[PDB]
């Protein structure tokens, strides 16, 4: 039987509809389905107050560097969810891409049949869709807590992963005066939520295990000038965030950090920590991230301005990362966090020396104290991948996520042996985890297109890793992780199994290679009649 | 005074027009200027028989890749020069350029006024034309001392400037009944051997030291495979764009010493017999970086020689003794070592008897007299295509004095002396090396996003600063040196003792990987051109 769709794309946020939109342009039948009610991915589903870009607003806007929405404005250098949503819903009206998508339907199942070289892709349970290729936008993050009782309290509680909004689409409940709120959680949510709940709640405890390394974000508004220089600068912005090992607007200092003087490093950081977004981590000196003694240079450095910001001596050390390098996490950006910790009615509460004991009625009881409280946000923190809600099923009916126990195993980061015709787009295991997926994924949904389309023009119905094209590439993924600092910081980050017969495997869960060298190697393959891939 | 053209663009090869093109449709008041007659640079002056790239044609072919012409048809692999200049004039006609250009024109000096941030262009030393910003795309390469040239009675060639008829191809390229003489088996040498050979009475090759050379492999192209090719030119583009040399090849990531004999041997066989360059750019990591396994395809190569060419003697006066394979771009070849093979062509070896004279009745050397009715210069390539041109910077000096000690930039593009002035495509950026039809058009479209952000921003004048220009001229000598090329081509470097008794070397050849060039470059551009002062 031949297949219904060219492709189905997975998803509606940035990476799905630009899929999606590519497709229909170069003249294939495809299948847009999103769980929710429209476009936006990352910007329709989180809502929570001070959701917001780590990357610079013109830097992720690869629709209107691409030429999709040249015109659009700016309001803010680094775009709250709102003006993030408008955005996408905008670049969506141009691609024209809606009418492409079925919304409010979720993929609940997907099949491989090997005899007729397609997928079947089970809607809501129910419904079955057939397409040549199936490809997964689903998301390089999931909703992230290990407390008894939490479901017992009988105050509000908010998720940050699921904030209540309201009849606009606006975040409900964000007035916590006359309330004592509680906050579990300082991670990238965390330091968002915190310096707002602080505005109004009469009392805010803040539950910390460990802290995370923080810079401040140094947002402002765009002016008019600032958006029509950058606008017209636009294909050099572009020439550059495709050439930098992130696709954010900054590269690494060329020099070690021993190659300078104490003096010279300490006023390079205050120069970069002083100004707006990532310089401080992404300008920094070459061997940060690959030297102990390079990452202690900056890990001070930040210690050393969060006891400035921070009044009380006690809390400022509890605020400053004593376990792990500077820049070994996406680091979370902050607009006044630290100095939250300043007002009167604001308290850190140590939960590694203290543990919660339980969620009850009236609050959080810890092992030292019990704290009566209205509200506890769940300020959560992000991983299990967006696949996982998702039976799919290869040949011989092996699961995905048994293919992928012993970690993540691709060619290129984007096909699994086993499951031919399957493109996994925007994942950790392929670099979203450090990258401006605005860009980033853009430029792999260009592939992706690229390769389908060679396929149908040489009359190709089937693709599929070879054993030793996939092992090679997720070894040589492995030992680019383990040259860095990443990978004695982060853990869990590396899956090791020892089988049967006794091997031991390693695998990273996180792709960490540079953007340009990953897309040169892309291309290597795809002009040599994609190598590794086995085509029929 | 206000210039009357935002830019000139001297010279009107693949990487003149396409920087002209580029200022035009930018909305920018460009003129081009031009020595020739019409458009083709390289393909319009090159004139020889058997004259032809070394670069797969789909690959050079920028302006079919960039959707200019991209329903251009190449006929052959490796196209030949007369269809070459039929793509160039394909393209100037699509680009509507030719209107913006003065041919016939030689631009003979050109000063830089610094009361009013401009440029005069001296033109054939008569009119004077002014422009903000002057932009050189006067060729990568330029351009024999014997005692008694005009002596010979017989027919005398220069590859350089062959003699054509009325359809503009080769005259005079039958040599029957001839006796031939070709002094040189540089790259335009191995191009003309093979062919006068199919005629002459007898040919005679006057050659010093041999070349590595390696064959070409060249075919016809269907309709089948260019029609494939076409389908899949937005993933050549990207594979082009992000390979070393903007071939469509990429080394292999082993070191030469980690595999081998058999290994080795086997996969230089299978190399030496695929069409193109791979025998060369899809070779080892270190070809060019250990001496072992630059040994290894050297003695491999030598083994191809011998098995070719029939008489040993012979066979070991072409193969190179004193230098390592690919240290030099690379001649490639249609049946050259098989020449030697005819009864009636003689190698002359002038390392062992130089060249005396030539006579009315042929050539003299320190061992023998050849009578010839026909002698063939087949030249080779040095000095720079802007060594013509008096350049004139701030406080009247030369160009030529202040590059004396080598060429010293920035990003290879701009010298500090010279504000607004832009040197396309040279030994000193990295056309050595380089597919130029994809390197130059990069290029090219780089500067016009330089020129582009000053028109938006009012800035009317960029020069490099002193240690910009420092500090990029000694990485590109650091590079340089850590090659073989460094020990090779020992000519590449210059090295100055100056008054003061401090040693200065600088490379005349740029050797980094075309990608990690281009990424310096946008670094530099995004970050508001630093190093450039601009005003
Ligand atoms: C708060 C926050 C801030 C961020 N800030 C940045 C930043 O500044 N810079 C940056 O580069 N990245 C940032 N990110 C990362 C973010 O993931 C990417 O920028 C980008 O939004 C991901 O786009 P996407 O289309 O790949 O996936 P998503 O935006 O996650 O969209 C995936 C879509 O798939 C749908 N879906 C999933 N499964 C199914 C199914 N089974 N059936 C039907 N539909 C399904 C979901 O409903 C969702 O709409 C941020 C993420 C968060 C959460
Ligand atoms: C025989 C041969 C084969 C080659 N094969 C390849 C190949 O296969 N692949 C590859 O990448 N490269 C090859 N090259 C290199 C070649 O130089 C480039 O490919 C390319 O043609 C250079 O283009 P250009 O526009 O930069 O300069 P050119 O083509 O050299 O043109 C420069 C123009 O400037 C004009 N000019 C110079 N001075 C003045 C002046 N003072 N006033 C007015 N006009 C002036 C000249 O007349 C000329 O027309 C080859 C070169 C030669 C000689």
């Amino acid at each position: 039987k031949s297949p219904a769709l060219d492709a189905v794309v997975i998803g509606a946020g940035v990476t799905g509809i630009y899929q999606a939109f590519l497709i229909n342009q170069a003249g294939m039948k495809v299948l847009g389905i999103e769980a929710g009610e429209d476009v936006g991915g990352t910007w329709y589903w989180n809502r929570y107050p001070g959701c917001r870009l780590d990357t610079e607003s013109y830097a992720y806007g690869y629709f209107a560097l691409k030429g999709i929405i040249p015109e659009w404005e700016w309001s803010e250098n680094f775009a709250s969810q709102p003006e993030m949503l408008r955005y996408v819903n905008r670049a969506a009206d141009a691609m024209d891409v809606r009418k492409h998508y079925r919304f409010n339907t979720r993929v609940t199942a997907a099949r491989y049949v090997e005899n007729d070289r397609l997928w079947e892709v089970t809607l809501d349970n129910e419904e079955v869709v057939t397409c040549r290729f199936l490809i997964s936008a689903t998301g390089p993050l999931s909703a992230s807590p290990d407390i008894k009782g939490i479901d017992s309290f009988k105050g509000e509680s908010f998720h940050s992963s699921r904030w209540p909004t309201d009849a606009e689409g606006a975040p409900k409940g964000v007035d916590f005066t006359g309330k004592r709120v509680g906050v579990i959680g300082t991670g990238a949510t965390g330091v968002q939520i915190i310096p707002i709940a602080a505005e109004t709640a009469k009392e805010l405890y803040v539950f910390q295990r460990t802290p995370n390394w923080c810079t401040p974000l140094g947002n402002s508004p765009m002016s008019k000038e600032k958006m029509d220089s950058l606008r017209n600068r636009y294909p050099t912005i572009l020439e550059y965030v495709k050439s930098t090992d992130t696709a954010f607007p900054y590269h690494r200092d060329p020099r070690k950090g021993t190659d300078v003087s104490e003096s010279e490093r300490d006023a390079f950081f205050e120069e970069l920590y002083r100004q707006p977004g990532y310089g401080i981590w992404l300008s920094g000196f070459r061997d940060l991230l690959l030297n102990k003694e390079s990452n202690k240079f900056l890990a001070d450095f930040v210690a050393k301005k969060i006891r400035q910001r921070v009044k009380d001596p006690v809390v400022a050390e509890k605020l400053i990362p004593k376990d792990h390098p500077f820049g070994a996490k996406r680091v979370p950006m902050e607009t006044n966090y630290y100095e939250t910790y300043n007002r009167d009615n604001v308290h850190l509460v140590d939960i590694r020396e203290a543990p919660i004991q339980e969620v009850t009625p009236e609050g959080i009881k810890t092992a030292d104290a019990a704290y009566d409280l209205d509200v506890i946000i769940y300020a959560t923190g992000f991983d299990t991948g967006s696949l996982d809600r998702i039976d799919i099923r290869g040949k011989d009916n092996v699961r995905l996520i048994d293919a992928w126990a012993e970690g993540p195993s691709t060619y290129l980061g984007l096909q699994a042996r086993g499951f031919p015709n399957f493109f996994t787009l925007v994942g950790p295991h392929n670099g979203s985890t450090f990258c401006n997926v605005g860009v980033c994924g853009g430029l792999q949904a260009e592939w992706v297109l690229r390769m389908i389309s060679y396929m149908k023009d040489n009359g190709f119905t089937y693709s599929e890793p070879t054993q030793a094209a996939e092992n090679r590439w997720t070894e040589e993924v492995y030992a680019d992780f383990s040259r860095t600092l990443l990978a004695e910081a982060n853990a869990w980050w590396v899956k090791t199994t020892t089988k049967p017969d006794g091997s031991v495997v390693r695998r990273t869960l996180v792709h960490v290679s540079g953007g340009p060298e990953y897309r040169k190697r892309c291309e290597q393959v795809a002009y040599n009649n994609y190598n590794g891939f086995e085509l029929a």
